[PDB]
């Protein structure tokens, strides 16, 4: 599951992913985290 700290960070993550750049790297660049479970932590609810 991808979990982002802010709406703008989610927007940056979606932009970074558009050309195909790997989710793990886009998460690093934007501050989003990729976790194994279904429910995002409350500070990463966007």
């Amino acid at each position: 599951t991808t979990c982002c700290p802010s709406i703008v960070a989610r927007s940056n993550f979606n932009v970074c992913r558009l050309p195909g750049t790997p989710e793990a790297l886009c998460a690093t660049y934007t501050g989003c985290i990729i976790i194994p479970g279904a429910t995002c932590p409350g500070d990463y609810a966007n």
